[PDB]
């Protein structure tokens, strides 16, 4: 005991790996078989792998077990690595020429098993640095120098680099799946945690952990290890400055509401970028952008409340300067969902190419591991860096994005994604417009009374003024054509000059 | 005794490599013939090569054999790489300064003899690791050091790989080819396997091991024996938490059957990715489709009951959106056929042009190996990376896939290939349209009366509002052309929201 939220993979490991030791060696004689020599575990960081190997060796009374890290023993010297493995293994050689098939158990655990094999075949095998570790260690559970006392446990994030001839019965014969905690998990990793203050009359009365279970939605088990360090914090800054009245020390709501404002998980929310960056103002000045907002909050909870729509793809499009962007943020922010990322040409300057590819593929890749999850992607035609002189562009970087909008991700989860441009021919022409599933149009303004709104929305003058504005454009250019970035750029500056009313209509002859 | 399945292999290869050594020297100097100092088998892993090379030797009562690894050899120093070599045949030396022509065989195995040939000419010859090995090798059979004790055994998975200059007469004489068991075999290695269960009483008067023989369709031997494991494991596990009454034991035909949903054999079904991905609805609505159908069946039925078509591909194309893969993986389901695959873009994320080369040739490799196979390539243009702003396209996965659809498999076996395509003119551009034996044309919807049918199997709405949507699009567009994914991607968005009919019409003109 010690884990909480693993309860069906703790049976599912203990059937295989640690049944068949338990039993005097009469019987397992008997039947004729063989012990598993091999597990694998694979998962995100953070969520307890290590514990469930070291909580196993404790119930069958091995010894300590050892530890061993990839990137240590492959940046070591050529002959340190070759020599180090050998002395890994001194203390089981020695026990079993003791005392044979009455010894007791040896527990081995690798990790960051995937490093060694995240190298170029040349290198690997000119070097031999990466294929010597390999081959001695399937020497010594395999082939005819076999040791017959030893267990090995490999933790990797990233199953799809190990190669295939690892797998294969007599290697590495079980493999499991270690997954992020849901609400009752961490209901129990909660109460793990809190434990020992509990049980010390430290803890106030007024925290309820039923709460705290459903405000941390998207976390992992140590970012609550985390949470409760810092909320303890609180408690012990508040007397400092080493007193009298230690003993009078509690914890309280308060600190573990302000917890929260400190420890950011990851696969939480990229609020910041959304929120300030994107969205700097949102006004209803037409039917059409009313009508928008009500098609986005549709595909929503389409989403969110069914089993046959587990990926969907939507293109805005229109011409430069109309809204997009802020559209698309608006649209996110207002969801809920507890996964959301954009992807935009901001992160991605002064890369080179291998690394753009690195960096969206590990992106999508992150978000498979949610139930829900939202992406943006901000200016297609930009990240694919279009001139149209040569044209020139990098295919490449367009057959990943091609190929990533269609993939659905595995086991009952789902995703939705909006991207943004504003060269609906050129992606015409590139013919991949067979990936999105809707399009939505979003236009300019084209009618005066729409002006008069944003005027009214954003505080420009008293109304006297403001009728004179429509009536000198009534007849000045009755046929204008202008997206909104640019009214709310001219509004500004025709505020802080001395003739307001003379500079805003010139403005807007020479935009038009 | 101790292996099934390989009586006439048995018989081959003792009559060749051993019947000599039986007889008196006197005789067989008597007659003027020599010994064969060399034997190679191939074929693939798992399947029992090992234990014939181990099980020959105790008939002659020679001593065991020695191992050697080549990887292991390969990999360590180059100091230490030449020198190691001369230490295999040491004892061997020995005894025949000891006594002569009277002394007993020695017997050295060689595993993964492939890789030492497995490098370019250069970096092997240059560095001298790979030559070295096979020049001292030679030298000890051949040549004026001929040592007349030893064989020589060579183990390799793929034969293409090594050099003709090795197999001429005086070398490596015999060579011999290992399969996977039919049926009998399997019943064969099963009683091998449950013999000491089934002398102590330990094994239920329910199993009857005709029919696990039976469902085990494409298994080698090592999946057999951890079929077994996995069935004692369970039998073990349900009295742990170490008790009393253990001397109860008993295995029963539930722990098989259910032992059969955690060992997965490779040559097998890849369930997963055709049914959840590829399949989310089927529906028949309209003649054409139960036309298709029956035509898959007809070309199922005729590759599995005749002689003379050993090979057949198809070609499904039709516009965007129109049901293709869908129609494919159908197929394959209902066949029923061992072994199934396909090769999709999605598998090949990420890789570098060579990387995918390999991929493909291995696929097509790992097909020529059981009785019947179904392969599925799907949207082949994407493969080639072509964009028609150049245009531009990989030539050389182009003519690796140009050859592999017209090779036929060795030695009466037979495979199915269906591939789809949406850029039907490229490839009357390309010039590979002689590779397909046949082509399926799967058309749009056009007409109301099958907008009906889909409605109805969906549960759109009661009827008294089925009727009205058909009603408004009778005047508003009477003559439309709509996929079916768009079609059942708009019913969905039109559930979630306050007016569907309304809603619907809007959606279905705008895609029309
Ligand atoms: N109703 C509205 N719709 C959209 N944007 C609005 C609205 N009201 C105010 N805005 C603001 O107007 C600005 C619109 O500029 P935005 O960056 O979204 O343009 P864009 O279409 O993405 O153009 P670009 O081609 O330059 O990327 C944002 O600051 C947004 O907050
Ligand atoms: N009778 C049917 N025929 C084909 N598809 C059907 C049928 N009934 C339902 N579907 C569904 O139609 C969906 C769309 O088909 P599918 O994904 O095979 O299209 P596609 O031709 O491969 O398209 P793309 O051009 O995107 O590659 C599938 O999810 C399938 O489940
Ligand atoms: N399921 C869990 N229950 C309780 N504590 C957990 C759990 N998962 C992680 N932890 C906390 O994580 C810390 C160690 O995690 P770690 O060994 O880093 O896992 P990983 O295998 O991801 O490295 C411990 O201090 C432990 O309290
Ligand atoms: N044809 C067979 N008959 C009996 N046992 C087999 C057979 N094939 C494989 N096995 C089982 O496989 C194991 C050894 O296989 P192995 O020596 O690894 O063959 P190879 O490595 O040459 O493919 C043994 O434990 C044996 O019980």
């Amino acid at each position: 005991l010690g884990v909480g939220g693993l309860d069906k993979e703790f049976t599912k490991i203990f059937r295989r790996a640690f049944a068949s030791r338990i039993f005097p060696p009469s019987v397992i004689e008997k039947l004729g078989i063989s012990h598993v020599k091999g597990l694998l575990l694979y998962g995100p960081p953070g969520t307890g792998k290590t514990l469930i190997a070291r909580k196993i060796g404790t119930m069958l009374n091995a010894k300590e077990p050892k530890i061993v890290n990839g990137p240590e023993i492959l940046s070591k010297y050529v002959g340190s690595s070759e020599e180090n493995i050998r002395n890994l293994f001194k203390d089981a050689e020695a026990e079993y020429r003791a005392k044979g098939e009455e010894s007791s158990l040896h527990i081995i655990i690798f990790d960051e098993l995937d490093s060694v094999f995240k190298q170029r075949g040349s290198r690997g095998d000119g070097t031999g640095v990466g294929d010597n570790v390999v081959n001695q260690l399937l020497a010594k559970m395999d082939g005819v120098d076999q040791l017959n006392n030893i267990l090995v446990i490999g933790m990797t994030n990233r199953k799809d680099l190990i190669d295939s001839a690892l797998l294969r019965p007599g290697r590495f014969e079980v493999q499991v799946e270690i997954h992020l905690p849901d609400e009752k998990g961490r209901l129990q990793i909660f109460d793990i945690q809190t434990k020992k203050m509990r049980e010390n009359n430290m803890m106030s009365d007024d925290v309820n952990l039923a709460e705290l279970a459903a405000l941390t939605k998207n976390f992992s088990g140590a970012e609550i290890e985390g949470l409760v360090k810092s909320a303890s914090s609180f408690a012990i800054n508040k007397t400092v400055n080493n007193t009298k009245d230690i003993a009078k020390l509690k914890v309280t709501r308060e600190d573990f509401l302000n917890a929260l404002n400190d420890v950011t998980p990851a696969f939480g929310i990229s609020e910041e970028d959304l929120k300030t960056c994107v969205e700097g103002g949102m006004m209803l000045y037409s039917e059409r952008v009313n009508s928008i907002l009500k098609n986005g909050a549709r595909y929503v909870r389409q989403v969110r409340e069914s089993d046959k729509s587990r990926l969907v793809s939507l293109l805005i499009h229109g011409p430069a300067g109309s809204g997009k962007t802020a559209l698309a943020a608006e649209i996110a922010l207002k969801s809920g969902f507890p996964f959301i990322r954009l992807i935009s040409p901001n992160e991605l300057s002064g890369m080179s190419e291998s690394a753009k590819i690195a960096y969206i593929d590990n992106t999508f890749r992150d978000a498979y591991k949610s139930p829900l999850n939202i992406l943006v992607i901000d200016s297609l035609e930009t990240l694919v860096d279009w001139v149209p002189i040569g044209p020139r562009f990098s295919n490449n970087i367009l057959q990943m994005l091609k190929v990533a909008l269609k993939r659905k991700p595995p086991q009952d989860r789902r995703l939705l994604i909006m991207t943004t441009t504003s060269a609906y021919s050129v992606l015409q022409q590139m013919d991949i417009l067979s990936c999105f599933d809707n399009e939505i149009a979003v236009p300019n303004m084209t009618n005066l009374d729409e002006l008069n709104n944003v005027m009214i929305e954003s505080n420009f003058l008293d109304d006297a003024g403001r009728v004179k504005v429509i009536n000198e454009l009534s007849r000045s250019c009755p046929n204008f054509n202008v997206g909104i970035k640019k009214t709310l750029t001219n509004i500004e500056t025709a505020r802080h000059d001395e003739d307001p009313v003379n500079e805003l209509v010139e403005l807007m002859t020479q935009s038009a």
